[PDB]
C-alpha cells in the first residue's frame, strides 16, 4: 500500500490545492495533506490558525467525496532545524512513501533523508493561489469562487474577511 | 451546529475509547478529538508517536462507518502551561462548544475558561484500558480482542509488539 | 474595579508614554503595563533588557507620584503564536477589563478574545517616539529630554549610551 | 544603592514571607522579588498561575506601607539549563548585589556567579508556608489568617479555593 | 571508513567509560562521542555542565594518547521527542555508521532509524560508575582513583567537590 | 592556563580562519572555537548542519599539526535573548579568558559580562570568506582552494555542491 505526503500553508484552503489533492489520489493510495506554518496566524500573509484550516481542509474533502480512508490531515509547526523537520513531519504523519512538491527545500531536505520526490501533477495558476484570495478578501473581490463552498464556511464563520481586514489597517 | 471536544493520549486506541466516541456523537454534531501528550512515544506507558496515532484513530474511524463530517483527529502536544493550554488546544482546533472529560484538571482548565464541560456518557472498565492492552502486548496475551481490527493492523505495521518489548528490556 | 492593559516595547520609556499612562490612568482604577518583546536586548532597535526596562518604569511611575496600588508592571516575551499570545499575557497578569492599543495585531487579538479593546486616549508625536530617543543618543542629540529622570538615571548606570553606541559601530 | 534579591514560588504570598521581606528591606536600599516557576499553575503544589501571584505581591507591598521605590516583582519562568539560570534571572531584573536564599542549589549558583549570597534574615515559623496555607483551604481550614488581607481579596477574586478543591478531587 | 557513535552523561568521566571508549576504537575508525543530557547540572546526579565535561573528554583522550583524527566529542541536550531525538543527534553530528549502547531507548531509537546497534564490547560494574565517584566526593572517599588525571584536574579547577558539597546540603 | 575564545559560522570553514586561529594560539594556550548559528543549514547563507562543521574544524585541526589540547570545538545553537547568550556560550564551554571578535554585539555581549575582548589578530583578505566561497561551489567555481583539502573531502562525502545547487534552484 502507496502513501504519499503533501505539504501546504492552504492560508486558506482553495480549488487550486483540491485539484492538486484529487490529483495526487490517482497515483498513491492514501494521501497525507500536512498543513505547514501551522504556527502562523493572524498576519495578511498568513491569517488562519492551524485549527481553522484543519476544519476548512476537513470539510472541503468530505464535501467532494473522498473517502476518509484515503487521507490525513496533520498540523505542522515550523521549527528552527530544517536539519529536523523532516524527522519532525515523519513524527507526526503516518509512514509514507512518496513526497509530492516542487519547492527546491522540501525536496533537497526529504530527498536527502532517503524519500523519494516528485513534483505534483497538476499546478495551478497564481491568479487562483492564496494571494488572490486573500487580496480579494481585502479589496471586496469575489475570494469566493476561489473557494470550495464548504471554505467559504468555515471563513464565514470564523469571521475570516472582519479578521484580515482589521490585520490590514 | 453542535461541536463537542474530547482529549485522549490514545495509547493506543482502544474499542474502549470508540464507545465513548460513539456515545458522545449522539449528543452532539460534530467531535474534535485530541490527540493529548502528542510528543510521548517509545516508552512502556507511552509507545506510540502522535503519527502512528493519528493513523489508528483515522482508520478506527473510518472503518466504523463514522462520516468524516462528523469528527476532527487533532494531535495535541503537552506545554510546560496549564493557564495556556486550553488557549493551545483552541488554537489547533475548530470552534467548539462542549468539552467531554472526567479528569478534575482538564475540566477546571476548560471550565474556567468558559466552556461547557460534562463527563464521557459512557464509562469503560480498566479491563479495556490502554494499560491492559500494552500489558498484554508485553506479557503475549491477546490485545488484539481489545482493538478495532484496523488499529490491530496499523499495530502491525509499525511492529508495535516488538518496540515495546525491546523497550521493556 | 476597572483594570486595563497596555503594552508596548517601552525602548525606553518616554515622556509620551507616561502621558499616554497618565490618561489611560483617569478612566481606569489600575492599569496593567506590559512590557512588550521582553526578549529582545542589544539592539538599535531593542537596545534595552527587559530587567533594565522593568527598572525604567517602576522608577519613572514613582517620580511622577502614581499611587503603585494602581499599576502592574510585568515584562512579557514575544512567543511564536499569535493565536496563543493573549492568553500568554492573561497568564502572567491580573485580571483585566479593558485593553489599550492602537496596533490593528494587539487589537483583532485581543478582540477575538472578547475583551474589550479601545485606542490610547492620547497619540504622540513621533518627535517624541523611541527612535527619536534612540537615534539622538546615537548621534549626540539631546536625548535626556525625551525622558523622565528616573529613566535618564538608569540609562546613565547601565551605560545605555555606550552600549547603543557600541553596537551601531 | 544597595539592591537585594529574593526569590520564591509564594503559592501563595503569606504573612510569614511578608515579614521576612521587612526584615531584608532592613538591611538593603531595595528588594527585587523574584516569584519562582512563574510556569506552573492549578496544581495542588501549585494553585496559582503567575499573574495572580504579582497581583497578592502587588497588593500587599502596597497595603502594607512599602515605597513603591523600594521593591519590584518580577516573575520568573523555570528554565531547563541551570547553569543557565542565574543569567536568566539577571536578564529580567534590575542590577543586584546580595542573594538572600536558604536554597542550596539557589545558593551555590548565585554564588558560582560571584554573587554575595546570605540566608534570609528571619525564618518564620511554620503554620506560614504554602502547604499549611493550602492545606487549609482544602480542609476548610482558617488560611486567611495566613495571609495578609490585600491576599485574601485576590484569592477571593480568582475563586481559589473552588480551584484546588475541584483540582483536589 | 567506519565511525561509531556512544552516547552518556559522563558525569562525570570516569575510568570504564574510557576502558570502554578504547575498546569500541579497536572496532571502528573513529567514535563520535556524545554528551547526553547536557542540559543538566547542578544536581547530584548531573553535577557538571556540558562545558565542563567536554573539557574532561578532551584532556582525558588527548593524556590517553589518542590520535585526535579519531574522536569527536559533541554535546547534545535532551529534547522532549524521544522519536525526534536521533535525528537530533545526527544533526550535530558527522554520519556514522555504528551506534553503541546498552540502554534499550538508544537501541530501539537509532534501530527504528535504521542504524546499526550494537551493546558496548566492555560492561564495567557500578563500583566504577558515575554513581561511586559522586557518592566519594560527597563521603570523602576515593574519588580520584575511579578517574583519568586530566579529569581530576579539571573537577579540581571548577570546584566539583565543592560545588557537588554544597548541593547535598 | 590562558585560554582564548573564538565564535564563527563557519559556513563552511576556510583557510582564512584557519590561519586565524593558528594567529591565536600564538598568543593563548588554548583555544576555545564555538560554531556558531548551529540550528541553521540547507540555505544558500548557512549550507552546513553544524555537524558537518564539526567535521570539517575537527579534521582541518588535526591534518594542520595542532595539539588537540590547544583546542576545543563547540557548536553553539542561537538563542532569542541575547542577555543570556555569552551566558549559553559558557555553559557548553571550557574555561575561557579572552574573546577574539570582529563583532560589535559580540564583543559588546562579551565585554559586558567582564571579558576581555579584543579583534581577531590577522584579517584575512577576501576571497576567503564563506560567500565566495558557497559562490564558486554554486557557479561551478574553484572553491577547494579556499578550503583545507581535509575540508574538500568532507564537502565531497556530504555532496554540498549538489546540496547548495538544487537548494538554488
Ligand atoms: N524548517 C522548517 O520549519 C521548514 C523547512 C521546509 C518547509 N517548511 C514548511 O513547509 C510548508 C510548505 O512550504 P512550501 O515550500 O511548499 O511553500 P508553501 O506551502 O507556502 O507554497 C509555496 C507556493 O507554492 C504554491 N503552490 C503549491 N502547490 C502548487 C501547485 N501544485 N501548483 C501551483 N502552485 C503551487 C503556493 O500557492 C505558494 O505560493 C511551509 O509551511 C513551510 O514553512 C518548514
Ligand atoms: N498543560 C498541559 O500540557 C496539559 C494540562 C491538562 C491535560 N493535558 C493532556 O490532556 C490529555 C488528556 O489527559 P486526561 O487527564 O484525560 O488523561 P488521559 O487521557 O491519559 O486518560 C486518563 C485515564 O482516563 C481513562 N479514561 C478516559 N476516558 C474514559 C472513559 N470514558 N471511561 C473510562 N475511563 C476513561 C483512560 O483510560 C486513562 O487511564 C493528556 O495527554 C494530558 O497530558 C495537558
Ligand atoms: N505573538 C506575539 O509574541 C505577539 C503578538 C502581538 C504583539 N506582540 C508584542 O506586543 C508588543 C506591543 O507591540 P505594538 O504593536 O504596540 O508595537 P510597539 O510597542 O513596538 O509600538 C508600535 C509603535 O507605536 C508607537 N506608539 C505606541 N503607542 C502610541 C501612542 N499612544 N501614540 C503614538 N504612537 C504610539 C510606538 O512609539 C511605536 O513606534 C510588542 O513587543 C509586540 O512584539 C507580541
Ligand atoms: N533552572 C531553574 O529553572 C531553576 C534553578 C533554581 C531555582 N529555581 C526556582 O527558584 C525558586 C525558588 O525555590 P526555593 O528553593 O527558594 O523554594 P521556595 O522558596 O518556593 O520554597 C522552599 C521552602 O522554603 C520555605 N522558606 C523560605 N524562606 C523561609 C524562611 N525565612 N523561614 C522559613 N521557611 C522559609 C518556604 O516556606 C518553602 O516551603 C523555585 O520556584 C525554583 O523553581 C529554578
Ligand atoms: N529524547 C531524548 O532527549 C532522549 C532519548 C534517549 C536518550 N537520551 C539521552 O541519552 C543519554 C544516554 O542515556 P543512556 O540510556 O545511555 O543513560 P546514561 O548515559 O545515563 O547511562 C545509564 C547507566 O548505564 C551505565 N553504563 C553505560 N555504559 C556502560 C557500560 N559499557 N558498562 C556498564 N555500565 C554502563 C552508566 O554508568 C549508567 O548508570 C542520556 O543523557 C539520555 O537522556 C535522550
Ligand atoms: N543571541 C544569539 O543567538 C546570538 C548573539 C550574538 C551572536 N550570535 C552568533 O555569533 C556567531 C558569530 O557571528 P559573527 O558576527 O562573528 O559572524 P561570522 O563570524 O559568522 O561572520 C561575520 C563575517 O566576519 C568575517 N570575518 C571574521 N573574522 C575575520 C577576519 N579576521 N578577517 C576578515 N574577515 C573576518 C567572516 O568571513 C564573515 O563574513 C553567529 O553565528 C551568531 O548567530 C548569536
Amino acid at each position: 500500500t502507496m502513501r504519499g505526503l503533501l505539504v501546504g500553508r492552504m492560508q486558506p484552503f482553495h480549488r487550486g490545492a483540491l485539484q492538486v489533492i484529487k490529483s495526487i489520489l490517482e497515483e498513491v493510495d492514501e494521501l497525507i495533506i500536512c498543513i505547514g506554518s501551522a504556527q502562523l496566524s493572524h498576519s495578511i500573509r498568513d491569517p488562519f490558525t492551524a485549527g481553522e484550516r484543519v476544519m476548512m481542509l476537513t470539510k472541503a474533502l468530505s464535501e467532494n467525496g473522498i473517502p476518509a480512508s484515503r487521507y490525513y490531515i496533520i498540523p505542522v509547526q515550523d521549527i528552527e532545524c530544517n536539519a529536523l523537520w523532516v524527522g519532525h513531519i515523519k513524527m507526526l504523519t503516518p509512514p509514507f512513501d512518496r513526497v509530492y512538491s516542487g519547492n527546491p527545500l522540501v525536496q533537497r531536505l526529504f530527498s536527502e533523508d532517503g524519500y523519494e520526490v516528485t513534483a505534483p501533477p497538476l499546478f495551478y495558476r497564481d491568479r487562483y493561489s492564496g494571494t488572490e484570495v486573500r487580496r480579494r478578501m481585502l479589496d471586496d473581490g469575489d475570494w469566493r469562487s476561489l473557494l470550495p463552498e464548504s471554505v467559504v464556511e468555515v471563513i464565514d464563520e470564523i469571521n475570516g474577511v472582519e479578521r484580515i481586514k482589521h490585520l490590514a489597517k
